[PDB]
């Protein structure tokens, strides 16, 4: 019933990577290219992408809903243009999670004029636990997360009416 | 490889070990990229270890993931690998089916 959006990893913490140019034409805000608000699209900076070894220790008294993703280009040319490392991965680990993603480069139809595909994953960190990301490319890193401050009894209603 | 020679089925357990850094890989396995290929009359399974940094549970960060299968009579299983192999040392013959259940209870006998 209640989410508390907190900044686990600040966009001001990405200095060895370009963390302000990861916009797209497919999500226009005020008719200008932009991107999701709660996740950051890391790209190469000065044609170099040293591995991200990031980590976060869930210090609150509750659980945390952490979102991240992976970007699949449509050809190795876009890989090099977006990431110097030509074969990449994202390794995520917690007290339970164990997940090593690899991007699937393929040719495919254009949706919203964009062929590349972003696939987002999610998990819930328990109190007093930690999450560990590592990667060398294609990392749609989290910029925000959600504290689960109030459980309850609820539902999701597929309806069209107004309030 | 093992040829299931009994007249019944067999419950075979194995696993794979995921270290937490390539240093532990080399310390535990000279081969830096490994795999486990398992095959039967039905199974076809090629595992690769996922090296990642993660929390310590019981002070141990590495994670073991165990798989299971059931060999039919007169059939065979074939393991191949070059690292991270938690090999089976024992298996279970299924000698008596029946009607049973699993009860989540706390009482004593
Ligand atoms: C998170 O920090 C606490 C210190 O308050 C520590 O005890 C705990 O071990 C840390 N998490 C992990 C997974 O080590
Ligand atoms: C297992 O051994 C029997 C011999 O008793 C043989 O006929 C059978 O083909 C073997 N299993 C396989 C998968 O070849």
């Amino acid at each position: 019933n209640h989410f508390e959006k907190i900044q686990i990893i600040p966009k001001s913490s990405w200095s060895d990577h370009e963390a302000s140019s990861g916009v797209s034409s497919a999500c226009p805000y005020l008719g200008s290219p932009s991107f999701f608000r709660n996740v950051v699209w890391l790209i190469k900076k000065n044609s170099t992408y040293p591995t991200i070894k990031k980590s976060y220790n869930n210090t609150n008294q509750e659980d945390l809903l952490v979102l991240w993703g992976i970007h699949h280009p449509n050809d190795a040319a876009e890989q090099t243009r977006l990431y110097q490392n030509p074969t990449t991965y994202i390794s995520i680990g917690t007290s339970t999670l164990n997940q090593r993603l690899v991007p699937k480069i393929a040719t495919r139809s254009k949706v919203n004029g964009q062929s590349g595909r972003m696939e987002f994953f999610w998990t819930i960190l328990k109190p007093n636990d930690a999450i560990n990301f590592e990667s060398n490319g294609n990392f749609i890193a989290p910029e925000y997360a959600y504290k689960i401050v109030k459980k309850g009894d609820s539902a999701i209603m597929k309806s069209e009416l107004e309030y």
